[PDB]
Parts: structure tokens; sequence; C-alpha cells
């Protein structure tokens, strides 16, 4: 058996390597290379310009935790954007919500979105649920160009300051952004320059952290943006209906305690 | 330059590595293979048996969590053991605490102390503190024989029914122990193992996990063991002297939040 291993420049000096069960698909998109693959231990492993996207194993903990995190904050969701969540993950996590009535998505490789229908039923499942909607394109042109505001922006992709206006704007005035933010084992300068964007126009940016073994350093972190002085920090409400039943990471508490950071890490983001 | 790559039977199907810049020590002691090379971004790096034991880069993560989990809660402790550890940031972490008199090590593999005081010098500093009394022996037999009993035993190494009496035994009515405990993303059979041996004797058995990228799946647990119903989850007393001004993970919050765990391994663990 072959191994896939993952480098870049992104982590230079480490390196983080599956053992291939099988190789399920590959293909040069327009935008990226793509490759799947049932993995010995992980199950099957979506892996985007050499890499790792998502796994079976343990793809629910960072799709719970960026989707449960603004959602159990926000009072009444109606109208949710995710940008970029090709796989579908989010918008999985986002159904189960049954006062939510729209959930547009921005994904610029429709190649990831049909994939993922493919491959990873149980992760792209969302997709059939009528109150999705698909636009394929650039989120940057999206966002410049959508009419509705959204109640919950949700930004699953690998980002600069004219980014964070424009989702400032397509935000309720009581509106909440959560992205994905980098691993703050690696990449601290990253996460300064992004919290210091985010804190130009939102009067709450905070920080979480999830673990997750096949992203870099095993973890991954949440850049949260609030328009209200309240915060991302304290859920409004429990998760108690049948359709929450199956949570695998998140919880009530979990959710508070993704907030409280290394001491590090503080000490780096005090004076932005 | 050469890659450094770590394989196990115990996480089949998924490797870490980390790239060399130089090779500076091996040798076969009595007990393991000892390893130690300065990696390009991690700093140096301890390796035994092929696994990583740690690197300057993020040992402080493991070594405060560990250290200051129970003596923050432990309200004036006397007497320490620590069990394995050989490395000495356990001991570094203990010696900021005036409080403390006395800090017993039993580590079965000399070699492994006197690398550690050779190339590893910001690690294995607390060596030089005159109440450090080193014991060079197997745990299993130390821990049958001491005549002392402590405020707490740290038991820095990678354990059955017999090994934890033991452990009960050289605790004082009100010790508190914290052992090295597993990953949450790989071997939750184990953990509950641990918990089920440890619940035995001790009337309060906690587990934590501290984030962690050079121990595999990025993060590794803490058992936590009380006499008292009472527990490890609250921290007693603030670190705000001096000596901890320069901690770089552990703080008051943290603590407490890395008690929080993912809902699937609340399931797991719920019933034992
Ligand atoms: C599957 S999760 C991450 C996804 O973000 C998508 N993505 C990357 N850049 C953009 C962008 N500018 N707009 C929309 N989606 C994007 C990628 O194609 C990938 O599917
Ligand atoms: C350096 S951290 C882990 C340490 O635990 C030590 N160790 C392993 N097994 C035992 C044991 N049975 N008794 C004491 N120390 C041990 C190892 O030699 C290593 O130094």
């Amino acid at each position: 058996k072959k191994w896939f291993s993952e480098f870049s420049i992104m982590w230079p000096g480490q390196a983080f390597s599956l053992k291939i069960k099988k190789i399920l698909y590959e293909t040069k998109s327009k935008y990226q290379n793509v490759l799947v693959f049932e993995s010995t231990t992980y199950g099957k492993v979506l892996v985007l310009d050499g890499v790792i996207q998502l796994t079976e194993k343990d793809e629910f903990a960072y799709h719970e935790m960026m989707t449960h995190v603004p959602m159990t904050v926000s009072k009444e969701p109606k109208n949710v954007l995710v940008v970029g969540g090709g796989d579908g993950g989010i918008i999985r996590e986002l159904c189960k919500y049954k006062s939510v009535e729209n959930i547009d998505i921005c994904e610029i490789d429709e190649t990831v979105i049909e994939v993922s229908k493919i491959y990873f039923k149980n992760i792209s499942c969302g997709y059939e649920d009528k109150r999705v909607n698909v636009f394929i394109e650039d989120a940057s042109k999206f966002l410049e160009n959508v009419t509705n505001t959204y109640d919950v922006i949700i930004v699953d992709s690998s980002f600069n300051q004219n980014f964070y206006e424009k989702i400032y704007n397509a935000l309720k005035p009581n509106g909440y952004c959560v992205a994905q933010c980098e691993s703050l084992w690696i990449h601290v300068g990253t996460i300064k320059n992004m919290i210091g964007y985010a804190k130009k126009l939102f009067k709450k940016v905070e920080y979480a952290n999830i673990s997750i073994p096949t992203y870099p350093c095993g973890c991954i972190g949440i850049l949260c943006c609030s328009k209200t002085d309240t915060g991302l920090t304290k859920p409004n409400k429990k998760l108690e209906s049948k359709e929450f039943a199956d949570l695998k990471y998140y919880n009530y508490e979990n959710h508070s305690a993704a907030f409280k950071l290394p001491a590090f890490l503080l000490k780096e983001i005090e004076n932005i």
C-alpha cells in the first residue's frame, strides 16, 4: 500500500500522512487538483491541491463547531450563507435547524460539489434539501452582488480588508460571521492580520479552536465576528430536538470552552 | 535534508514527520533507542523507540497542563512524585512552586536524564534544584517500596489495576494523581480501560485534553484521579507570582476548559 503525504510552504518542516487503501478519483479542475481516496484508518479523504480537505473520520468536529457556534447564538436565523464548503458538511448541519428558510452556498468549484455528491454521500446529503440554493462563483463577486442580507455567514474556505467589508454589508444589523482561521500552532501572524481586518468593522471579534487530527498541527480556529458587543462565546439555545441527537463533537459546554485559548495566543492578540 | 517519520502499531494508517536540520545524538540504551535531532521548524526533538517524546516548540503545552492542573488544586503540596519524565519538563514546572519541599522523580532510563541535561538545557534545568531527588528504577518497584506519601503524583509515561492501587496507596488522604492518557481520536477503548482501573479506587476520575501538535492526532489526555468528590476541574489558586510570569499555555480559564470533552467521548465513558 502507498501513503498520501501532505507538504506545504504554509507549514514547512512538517508533514502528515495517511495510508491509502484505494485511490478513488483524480482530476485537474478549472481551479485545483482534486483527489479522492479511501484511507486505511480515516475513511474516505478529500484532497485539494495536495491539502487534506476532509476525512470521514473527523469531519464532524470541524463542520459541527463551525455551524453550531453561530447558529446557537443567532436567535431565529432564517437566511444563511455558506462561502466555500462545496463538500456540504456545513450545509448538512444547517439543515438540522427547522427555523432556517434558505441556505445559499457560494462555491467556486462545481467539481468539488459533484465529487462530494458521488463519493461522500453522508456529507453531501444536505444538497437534497429544498432550502439549499447553489451559486457557482467566486465568493468575492457573489458578496459584491448579493441583494439579500444574512443572519449568519459561514466562511468555509482558506481573506483581506475588502472581503470583511463585503461580509459586514451582507449581514443583518445583528448578524454573525464565522470564518476558518489558521492553526494557533503555526500562523499567529495571520490570525493577528485577520483579527485586525475584522476589528475594523465588527464590534466583537473572537477566536475559537477546534481539535481535528487531519488539519495541520491537529487543530483549526474559527474567527468569530459580531456586530453586537455580546459576541459568540455563549449559546442562546440548547440543541435538544431529534435532529441534533446525532451530534458527535458540539455541545453546550464545548461551545464556550473553545474560546479559552493558550496563554501565548492571548498575549499575541491582546494589543490588536 | 532528510525527514524523520513516526510510524506505530499504536496509530496505524497515519504518520507525522519533521524535517531534520541535523542529527545530534543516537544510542541504544538498556531500555530503548534514543534519538536527538535539531528539526528545521520545531527546534530540538527527543525521540524514544521511534516515538516523539518532545520538541522544544510545543513541550510547554504538555508539561504546563500536566503540572499546573493538580498543583493549583492541591492546597499546599509539599511532596511531589514524578513517574517517568526523565526530560525534566514536569520538574521544571514543579520548581516554580515555593511551597514544595521535595520532588522525587522515578525514571527507569538514566540515559534520558543525561541526554536531557546535555541537549535540552532549558527543559532539564530543574535538576539543579536542591529539592529534586532522582531514583533510577522501574516506577512499579519504586511505588511498592516508597515509605513517604505524596500530595501529587504525576505519571509522565506511556498502567494496569495493580499500578493504580500503588498510586492510591502512595498518595496522602487528600492526594491527586494525574497520568498521561491517550488521544481521544485514536484510543477510546484504552481511555475507558484506564478510567475503569482508576474508578476502582478513586472516588473522582476525570479526563482532560491538551492540544499539542507533535503528539499523534495533535492532542493527548490527562487522566485525573482524586480521593475527594471535588476533583481536579477547578483551580484553588491563581498563578500570580513572578515564577509563573513565563507561562505559555496554562491559565486559570484553560484549566477548566480542558475538561470539556467532545460529545462522542462523553458518550463512550458515561457508563463506566
Ligand atoms: C470543500 S471546503 C473548501 C472549499 O472552498 C472553495 N473555495 C475556495 N476559494 C473559493 C472562493 N473564492 N469562492 C467560493 N468558494 C471557494 C474550494 O473550492 C473548496 O471547495
Ligand atoms: C521523557 S518522558 C517519558 C519517560 O518515561 C520513562 N519511563 C518509561 N517507563 C518507565 C517506568 N516503568 N518507570 C519509570 N520511568 C519510565 C521513559 O524512559 C521516558 O523517559
